C-alpha cells in the first residue's frame, strides 16, 4: 500500500516546488 502512498509523497512534492517558481 505504503507503495502507492509513497508515489503521493514525492509527487506532491514536486507540485509545491513546481509552485514555487515566480
Amino acid at each position: 500500500f505504503i507503495h502507492h502512498i509513497f508515489r503521493g509523497i514525492v509527487h506532491a512534492g514536486r507540485s509545491i516546488g513546481r509552485f514555487l517558481t515566480g
